[PDB]
């Protein structure tokens, strides 16, 4: 199986400045070498270069829109592009925005694919909702078909097509939501596993679940959405939106692990790592490496172990 | 309904001076503004004035027995009092001793009542037990029935009276107990879910199963006695009794996640919060913040979210 | 029962000068006194002095060879001689190469004797298959009937005679294993719990089937030989090869309490523990202290306390 690897250091869908030096860190960390150690085959397509919108003035209380519709439509098309030929797409990321782009372009090529999304936060405010105009927390509502037309649209953002439903996606990890998405979810009847969920039925149940709801009746494509901050602070240091109570370094991987599993693996996102904002050099180091564990156990590297067939090593 | 919020700043039940300071810090963190967000009505009742007994001679290996006697009935007293109002009582602690006024207040209106305890200690020496003459580490032993006449009476106790036996209460956290207080829940038959028991049962289970012991048969009022020091080190520094293996900050949650669905919550306890223990001011606020979280937890705060009925956020 | 604490300060298994020092730091900590606490016997042997072969030229790949098959060769003696008086062995690592004596020794005694390791890596690569020759990473290849004649003959552990086989054995805690050696472990179908089995199951129902699998049939004696690598690096930080995402402090305690609970603990192994490579003095003090209390939980201490028998407390 082909792996493409797809840089997007972005990071106008919030305010701190760093997560663009995400992919870099990543790749530095050995990402891409540690990759092609795997059963698969590896090709790093380099980072995309997003073009700055001048003069993109705040779309009532958004952000950034433009630029953040732009590099999303750019990256959407790449994506779309690699699917095309049968490969799965890896994207590093900037900022948690550019999953609009991720998943439009996935979709493009797999309409009937399903979203698993481990974080702590839904980022399923409508322009509407947001208290910021920051859009890294908006993702899954320029998505969602129940969302079409129940806000304004924004500028930058007509190229997009609501391309999964209520039913196609599931969250792992919430433990942060504002009670305007909380409104959302409950209304729109979305499967979620928040903390509670997973503090009471355990990691493994959590998973077995969520795939028996999303591949129950069909087997679809798999698109993994993985905010590193869905790991507790203590994990993943280095992010923008830190929250206690969050999947252990042991849970991350068993999710992980069981999504290499399926065989469905199409689409996957390793976002908000931010290299800035580790408090000590080790933070950051802590960081970055576990994501790439995640992004390795995602294609086939297991904690039992690995060895290679047909080789007798005795 | 109503939230009552009473503070105990005493100390005389252990050693280390600081537990007084502890409702100040709890409010000053902004439990009460925090609470009112809350679908419950609250009313601070303010913090009570505990009167020093002079000439306090210990009781044999007992210290301070009549200073701690007197502000736990004056305690109970108060506590009766808004409970008979149909209210919930919150108190806030010092150290773990004033469980005793807080139990038998609440005992006097709900009779019937059942008391879960999540410490790391069992506090149920008697004073004929303890290695210390702290009294912080014997409330339940005043408590129950079955160690009535067990123990020479103290001064200043005399007005205290059994009010529950040994099964109306169930232990979770345990991982420090004495051997005579391992002598005696075992000899009583009292309930316990010590870390063994979370570690192999997981947290989900152990609330389960405490359910169906405390309520299967009656549903009742139930009283929640909560001492910070049940939570790992980690979570909650700021305590005088640290014991690491403890309850996690996900664990403790969803303890009270738990216990805010049964509907039953009548009276809480938030005790050993000593905000002049934390090594750095960030232990001290580590400690604050989730003794707070907890507290909000009990009454509705869900990690999955939260949204007010009636309002359509679209 | 009686106890007899063997200390085997050895290092030439692996390259980090340290280890040796392992039995001294879990003396000083008080290691011995805390179990003569315990309702059992203990006799403390001391330190074995073992004779550095002059000469020592590597075996192909393999390492000390000579100076580590003679180390070996002198504890089994001991174990053998201790064992035969019907007393529990506990052995005090250097490193984990030793557990080629302490296991031999042990089966000479109890030849149809089960070993649970506890452990990060299997330790299982032939002189063959390892990247590095260090011993202690192939300890079970000398001690596995089925990997008799898999290997050429090593200087100095021709006094070897591989005493247990593919279904005597059960590993639990495995995250990091060579593709040799998971080859092997797949190959010869032995039973093993790595980290997703452990976050599948839970640490509870993984000591059920431990036992189920090795005590179904015939009771037999149990060697429990404990790689301080096994727990997470947070809470064994002092050890030669950390791996993150391991046993937490309290399923480590709770692995040990069932064990002490079967009864049928015959031999231990804490292995390890390296005093020098402690980052702060802290780390050093933190590793010590959980080994040490691994220790006395194999032999009765439980986190729900302990009382004597026929003491009446009251
Ligand atoms: N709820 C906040 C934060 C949302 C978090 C987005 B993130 O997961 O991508 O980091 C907001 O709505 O702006
Ligand atoms: N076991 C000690 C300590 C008891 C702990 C009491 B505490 O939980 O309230 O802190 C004693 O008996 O004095
Ligand atoms: N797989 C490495 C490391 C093995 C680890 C051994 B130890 O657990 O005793 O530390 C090697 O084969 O040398
Ligand atoms: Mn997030
Ligand atoms: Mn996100
Ligand atoms: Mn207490
Ligand atoms: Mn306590
Ligand atoms: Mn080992
Ligand atoms: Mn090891």
């Amino acid at each position: 199986k082909p792996i493409e690897i797809i840089g997007a250091p972005f990071s106008k869908g919030q305010p701190r400045g760093g997560v663009e030096k995400g992919p870099a860190a990543l790749r530095k960390a050995g990402l891409v070498e540690k990759l092609k150690e795997t059963e698969y085959n590896v090709r790093d397509h380099g980072d995309l270069a997003f073009v700055d919108v001048p003069n993109d003035s705040p779309f009532q209380i958004v952000k950034n829109p433009r630029s953040v519709g732009k590099a999303n439509e750019q990256l959407a098309a790449v994506v779309a592009e690699t699917q095309k030929n049968g490969t799965i797409s890896v994207v590093l990321g900037g900022d948690h925005s550019m999953a609009i782009g991720s998943i439009s372009g996935h979709a493009r090529v797999h309409p009937d694919l399903c979203v698993i999304w481990v974080d702590a936060h839904t980022d399923i405010n409508t322009p509407l909702t947001t208290s910021s105009g920051n859009l890294h927390g908006q993702p899954v509502a320029f998505l969602l078909k129940e969302l079409k037309g129940k806000f304004p649209d924004v500028p930058g953002f007509s190229w997009v097509t609501p391309c999964i439903s209520a039913k196609d996606i599931v969250y792992i990890g919430l433990r942060d939501v504002d009670p305007g998405e909380h409104y959302i979810i409950k209304t729109l009847g979305i499967k979620y596993f928040s903390m509670t969920e997973v503090d009471k039925l355990g990691i493994g149940k959590v998973m077995e679940e969520t795939f028996s709801y999303l591949l129950g009746r069909k087997k679809r494509p798999i698109h993994l959405s993985f905010d590193v901050d869905g790991l507790d602070p203590v994990f993943t240091p280095a992010t923008g939106t830190p929250v206690v109570g969050g999947l252990s370094y042991r849970e991350g991987l068993y999710i992980t692990e069981e999504i290499y599993k399926t065989g469905l693996l199409s689409g996957l996102d390793i976002m908000e790592v931010n290299p800035t904002l580790g408090k000590t050099p080790e933070e950051v180091t802590r960081t970055v490496n576990t994501a790439v564990a995640l992004t390795l156990s995602c294609f086939g590297t297991k904690r039992e172990g690995n060895h290679k067939p047909e080789t007798d090593y005795l």
